[PDB]
């Protein structure tokens, strides 16, 4: 330490060291303008076209596939959101379209990025996959682990990759009202601006675990860090094309879990909206009891409560969205899985509840909940965490007008519930009218608050 | 052979369970001490639970007239020196998981076996065999001494009381003469608050990655013992997160984890153990009746309840790859009557053949303390040796193949073979825990043939 430190100078955790996994990908947008949709669809035999649209393809196999559905959305004038399952096409869609800009996506590689924003003292990224068209969207200051020589070092990771990697992919394809096309001889206006969405969903991408050669080296890579931060179990699949299946990845992610906790980390995991029900089931009962803190947003409390057996909850909170209901669906969910601290993060309040002999404080709790919704406000306000003066720009966003609202509500569950094995902290989000960018926000909501969490822990 | 060559860690149950003989000199001294209007009073009560001398009387004198073997548990810690003032004990023997588990293996002669119980008076630390060791900590250095000499005094004694009577044996309450009109026993199981604290206290925690580089297996079991709440404010998930870390210091220290589960009868706690420990061990092993009330919390009503009704080998195949497929541990070990099972995931590097010698030598090693009431030393094995195969062997290899011709075997290992079942047995306490144990000592040294 240089001992320029000052308590009364320096609120963001300069001194901490995060590793991050598993999921990062790259975001690309494409402009569809005249000229692309009717080259698009020039390559196609219209009566091919038209067929396919009414076969009406729940999935891309082929180009046809592709070009069906999306005339299908222009022509309606309807956002759609359609899985690439084969792997081959990447190299299609790269040639057929250019990108008006690639961006980095998933929660490992965003949360990464905001943290070497934040210029905290390490942050290190880890993806099974890291292609070099990937690697270089990360932000400078994100470190990979590598093996040189049976040693463990931590290098920058746009120098890490592997080319022939798989490339993961997720294509937005933006169309705006108001454009003229021909499907053969028939003139098609859309109606209305809107995005069709092409999510990579295809086997390769799917196999998230760490791989054979850093495996043995997780527990050095613990040495250096104080937390541990992991999603992407969301990208699993529950049936392999060599006979593995989702068990096998849980039962690789459990060992994972295992050495970072023997090394004293503190682990945060993600959650994210698991479509199939039985994944959904494995991740909870394989990965939530066995970390420290969880991550969640509020449909995500129903979608726990309903695979753990409280069916009339999970009901319930989905018809009417009620805060006491919300706040006793986290309080089952931690009773249940016995895992350290809940976040839950919605439009206006977020929320923290943690055992009765949780260290922190009430007003510790507040202040990482307070600190993940500002550091969102920056960046939604600004695109881009930079540096830790950014977090300031959050700090001149008010909190928002349910604030009140938000606070009565969650005085009158107190009266209402049994309080005592827990503590509960709710606080009004910082809410920018006008934002420059929103994707992300629950990943940065999170990264942000269980920073502070860590920090908080070290002076217990 | 016997494997040798192995050193296990086992925790966290282990008990005295002693008999007392009511002979007719002993009821009646003990009814004696009490008004006979205030004993008849306390019978139409009906308490469920003991918590003063009255209650044991009074649930003692009904099961006598009826003569109805009951249990009946025991709330109360400060009764212990009540019960042992008024009564003399025929015979103390170790008892609870563990201990069991502790006490065979060491018959066995491995290379070392370390047992831990939180609690550990002098009394418990008397019934281990020779050659049990526990972790001791002396000027913050951990040494493994002589279990016998480890105890401290002043620990929480859970000592199980099992009363015997007999049909014939005649007494007076007051003025009335009653006869017991069968033979039975009485049991009062320690159920008070300080032995339900399930844990390795904070002395030895810090050691037990000291414990991992020195041991190949740990047998875990007793969380059957954690209540739900505690008069400090604790709960049973306060317990379970300790459970937690204690098994993650064995893991990344590679040691396989077996745990040995039992009944527990509030569905909500039962459900508590099987999430916080289950999905996180390598082995786990279980009775017929336990893959039901496992699968009962698990949402699999109807399955359970043909299970626990009907005992057909499909339907415990069934539940068996349910159990693995949603809690996914490593391999599933099911022990009943007539056949053991173990269900594994397809790339468990077992080859069945050897999954079958596994089973083999724990029900051999159950059938030869089935026999001889202990297992003395390592030549004990070869006396369930000659216990054949249970007459049931054929009809449960026809079951086996139609379970499987039925039901959708994936590429799952599962492997069935017939128990060793001996005729007239000393010992019928410990078997299941006595079977798992060899199962898994077996499965460790196959492990190291890939
Ligand atoms: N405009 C905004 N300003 C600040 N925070 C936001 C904004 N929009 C969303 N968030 C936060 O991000 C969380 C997740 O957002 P979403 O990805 O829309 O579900 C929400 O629950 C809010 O807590
Ligand atoms: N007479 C016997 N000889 C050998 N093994 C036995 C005998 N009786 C029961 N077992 C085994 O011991 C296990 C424990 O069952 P229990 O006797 O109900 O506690 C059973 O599943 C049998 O596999
Ligand atoms: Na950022
Ligand atoms: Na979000």
């Amino acid at each position: 330490s240089g001992r320029e430190n000052l308590y009364f100078q320096g609120m963001i955790p300069e001194h901490l060291s995060i590793y991050t996994a598993y999921n990062a990908n790259i975001a690309a947008i494409v402009k569809l303008n005249q000229e692309t949709i009717q080259n698009l669809i020039n390559a196609f035999d219209p009566d091919e076209v038209k067929r396919r649209i009414e076969e009406y393809p729940r999935e891309i196999n082929e180009p046809i596939d592709f070009v069906a559905r999306l005339v299908h959305t222009l022509k309606l004038g309807k956002p759609a959101a359609v899985p690439l399952v084969n792997e081959k096409m990447n190299e299609w869609f790269d040639k057929t379209f250019r990108y008006e800009e690639e961006r980095l996506g998933g929660q490992a590689g965003i949360i990464a990025n905001t943290l070497a924003g934040l210029k905290i003292r390490k942050v290190i990224a880890y993806t099974p996959f890291l292609p070099k068209r990937l690697a270089e969207l990360f932000k400078k200051g994100v470190l990979y682990p590598v093996v040189e020589n049976g040693e463990l070092q931590f290098k920058p990771i746009q120098e890490a990759y592997r080319e022939g990697d798989p490339l993961k992919i997720n294509r937005i394809f933006e169309f705006r009202k108001g454009l003229k096309f021909k499907l053969g001889d028939e003139t098609i206006e859309i109606p209305n601006s809107g995005r069709f969405i092409v999510s990579a969903r295809f086997e390769s991408i799917s196999r998230i675990e760490t791989r054979e050669d850093i495996k043995p080296f997780l527990g050095e890579i613990g040495k250096e860090v104080d937390g541990a931060i992991f999603s992407g179990y969301q990208g699993l699949r529950t049936k392999y094309s060599d006979g593995k299946d989702a068990n096998y990845y849980l039962r690789r992610a459990k060992e994972d879990i295992i050495e970072f906790k023997e090394k004293d980390v503190k682990i945060h995991v993600e959650f994210a909206s698991v479509q199939d029900r039985k994944l959904r089931k494995k991740i909870i009962t394989n990965i939530l009891p066995f970390v420290d803190s969880v991550g969640i947003d509020e449909a995500e409390i129903a979608q726990i409560l309903s695979v753990l057996g409280y069916r009339e909850l999970a009901d319930r909170i989905f018809t009417y969205n009620r805060l006491e209901d919300s706040i006793l669906g986290g309080m089952i969910i931690l009773d249940e899985l016995n895992f350290e601290i809940l976040q839950v993060h919605t439009t206006y309040y977020l929320m923290y509840i943690t055992h009765r002999d949780n260290p922190l404080s009430e007003e510790e709790l507040a202040k990482s909940l307070e600190f993940g919704t500002t550091l969102a406000a920056a960046r939604a306000s600004l695109g881009d965490i930079r540096g830790p003066d950014d977090y300031k720009v959050g700090l001149k966003v008010p909190f928002n007008e349910r604030s009140e609202y938000v606070k009565l509500r969650f005085e009158e569950a107190k009266s209402r519930l049994r309080m005592r094995e827990y503590k509960v902290v709710v606080i009004p989000t910082r809410l920018v009218q006008n934002p420059v960018l929103t994707v992300g926000l629950g990943d940065t909501i999170s990264a942000g608050a269980f920073l502070t969490y860590l920090e908080f822990l070290k002076r217990h």
